């Protein structure tokens, strides 16, 4: 592990080149915790590591959901590799209950205040004038480039996005644990690489407000540090306690809560094909995804046998029935369980028109649904999974957001062919 | 006219009660202008009139368009009738062009940025501190209540949305007069009678920015006297004759640019309720609307008559083509005109899925375009039309608000029954 010169030093972490690897750096965490401009800054053994576990717990799950993010691996207690980026020098706040510098420029909102959706505002990094709040408006007209990259409308637009996306995963993720992400703050910076805006610097308890239970009186983030009237020995090992209430709690966010499962049925191997998009699509969102061969109108006995074996081993279930021609396979099995079925039927332009409505057109007593994409089908059975599974959600989640940023990227493409 | 009790003193109006008319009121201008919360006033011979006049058009303007608007009639040179109404203390600012406190409060902008689409602010009403900016999350916290209307989120979000589309209008409105509409502020209030949230106050040259040829130096509006190091009475002359310019054009905003026609042209006098549909929808856009009979297939040498008469007197016409069954009217004119064709087919149930086709697969070199809605087929003739006449676009404008306001209200109904 070859260190090199130290690239940047702040309050907090120090950032290294590494000889051995091009492009990636290590961010080294410090014994050091601080609050505001003036002089609240102390010496906290273990602060390193809590920091640090944190934020390779948090990159980690954000990374995995698909947010693209700087971060390699963690490398000791203490540090994580990184690809090198240049820091956009922008703090960017999402918000779902007011509260904190939310209540000072806007007196007359009360504490426990709403946001639908999640409140984004953005404050240029400055220690010197406290971090003053810019408007979009500002940060266009600053005309920054980092690694080469003009930040304009584009690329606010995408960091406004994703800091929203990066909330609501982090919101959803802590929520098993009956803890309320109340806000948060992040930076993002622009892979010297790839070029590609990526979250960046650290996610750690420095980062957000968590309230257990939503109460702010039981805060577990660094609030505790900047709400002590005088820092004594005592205040530190409270707020200690604090960040190792969280650091104890961080690693169950990568933790699966509830098992989940497709089980394709085809009533033929000539669709194979078509099952083989849905089980790999179900691969994209982590979703362990079985075939089967059964015909309700060969072996109508066989499919209820079949059935029974995914109804009864207690892992909840979604089934896709995949039939071409008049689909009997999802009615018969819709009717026979109360676990969701989802029609997929191998479609084409000769006779599609004429078979999709033995999908559609059911018997009373029938939830039957019609999926017509494969990918789709998938994509819908992520979304079931998703009211139980935050890790299925926050891949959805992340996946809207990604699609939407390929847009705004084509759309910029596109635009040159205009002048 | 029996005026009654002074129910509001302003500096630079006063409304009186009218004892002859339940619910409006008389609004009187006053020979005065003002700047600031300092000593910034000044007598101004004819302001009163010039005021009045341009409130008196503006309003007119906008009423006529289909913005709800607290406006009866003029009442001499100096004075309107007005529903009564409670004000609702908020600014509310449109911007298409950043300058004046945009660029204070936003350090970094420069004079001249665009909003796209045009940004709406809100300032609280108070001199005292100067008329602070406030969120929106503010005004909601301040659980204001006029004439029993609380203004919540679904109030705030109307207020918002019909300052944009005000703005709109005015800005479209004096663009064939080469001037630019850069900003302005309105008020709203509740109609005591009604309880409608509606434009009210006054909007006159005091309200807005207005730049002849988008040249700031050549500003028309109360910027020219905000601007004063010193107020002179050569100062005060200059300030007077800017009034004056804008009062001299503002009438003209009322003014048609472009004469529009719609022809319908119908195959059969059974299809005669349906044309009067459409007839009846071009009335609500200004649209002069004629029905003519004429067969494609018995009378084709009539057709190409009748459309030469329309072609041939110099007014911009599009054609409405409304034949059943196999539609050969369409792409007869669509053929042989250069005006815009649409066809509107009256189709039913019976066999509207098969007689809709003539209408949409036509040989290369027709332009000739399908909409079923007898209103919608107006409306699309509106919107071609407002392409370059500024009163049909102002009320296709118009109309898409207060669609939206109407959703705002039926969702606000239902989401009762859910409680
Ligand atoms: N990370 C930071 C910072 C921050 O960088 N603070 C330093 C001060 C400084 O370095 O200048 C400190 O006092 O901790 N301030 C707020 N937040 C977080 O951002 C969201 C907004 O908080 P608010 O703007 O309401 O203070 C909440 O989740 C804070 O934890
Ligand atoms: N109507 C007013 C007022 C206003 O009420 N002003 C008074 C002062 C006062 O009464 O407190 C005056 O100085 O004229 N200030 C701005 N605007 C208009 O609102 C948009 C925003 O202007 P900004 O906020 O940039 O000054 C532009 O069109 C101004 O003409
Ligand atoms: N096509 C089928 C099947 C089946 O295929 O098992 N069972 C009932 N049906 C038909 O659906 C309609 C609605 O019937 P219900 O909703 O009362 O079951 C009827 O015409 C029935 O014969
Ligand atoms: N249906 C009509 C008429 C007409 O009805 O006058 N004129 C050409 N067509 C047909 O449209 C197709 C496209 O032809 P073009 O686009 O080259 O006119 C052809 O098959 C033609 O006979």
């Amino acid at each position: 592990l070859n260190i090199g010169k130290k690239l940047y030093e702040g309050k907090t972490k120090e950032v290294y080149e590494l000889l051995d690897s091009p492009g990636k750096v290590l961010l080294q965490s410090k014994d050091q915790i601080t609050a505001g401009n003036a002089a609240r800054k102390n010496h906290l053994e273990g602060k390193a590591a809590i920091s640090n576990k944190i934020t390779s717990c948090i990159f980690q799950l954000l990374q995995e959901a698909g947010i693209k993010t700087a971060f390699t691996r963690k490398c000791g207690e203490t540090a994580f590799i990184a690809p090198q980026c240049e820091m956009i020098p922008i703090e960017w706040v999402c918000r779902r209950i007011a509260t904190g510098s939310f209540l000072k420029r806007n007196p007359g909102v009360k504490e426990g205040y709403k946001f639908y959706p999640p409140k984004v505002e953005l404050f240029f990094k400055d220690d010197a004038n406290n971090d003053p709040q810019w408007s979009e408006e500002q940060l266009i007209a600053a005309k920054f480039c980092f690694a080469g990259l003009l930040i304009g409308q584009t690329e606010v637009d995408i960091m406004s996005h994703a800091t929203q996306a990066i909330f609501e995963i982090l919101e959803k993720s802590w929520l098993p644990q009956n803890c309320t992400l109340v806000d948060m703050k992040i930076e993002f910076g622009v892979d010297v690489t790839t070029k590609e805006i990526v979250l960046a610097d650290v996610i750690d308890n420095d980062s957000w407000r968590l309230w257990p239970s939503g109460d702010r009186s039981q805060q577990k983030d660094k609030q505790s540090y900047r709400d002590l009237k005088e820092v004594t020995p005592e205040g530190l090992q409270m707020v200690k306690k604090n960040f190792e209430w969280v650091a104890e709690r961080v690693e169950l966010l990568l933790k699966s809560e509830s098992q989940c499962r497709v089980v394709v049925l085809m009533g033929s191997t000539s669709d194979l094909g078509h099952c083989e998009k849905i089980k790999k699509a179900c691969g994209n969102f982590g979703i362990p995804c079985e075939l089967r061969v059964t015909s309700a109108h060969k072996g109508p006995d066989e499919t209820l046998r079949i059935k029974a074996e995914y109804e009864g081993d207690g892992i909840p279930t979604v089934f896709v029935a995949v039939a071409g021609r008049s689909n009997g396979l999802g009615p018969v099995m819709s009717g026979n369980t109360a676990y969701p079925v989802i029609s997929c039927p191998p479609l084409t332009p000769d006779w599609g028109v004429q078979d999709v409505w033995s999908s559609l057109r059911l018997p009373s007593g029938l939830g039957c649904s019609t999926v017509l994409s494969p990918e789709g089908s998938a994509q819908f059975a992520a979304q079931i999974f998703g009211l139980s599974n935050h890790l299925v959600w926050s891949k959805l989640r992340a996946s809207i957001l990604n699609t939407w940023i390929s847009l705004k990227q084509a759309d910029k493409k596109i635009r040159e062919c205009n002048l």
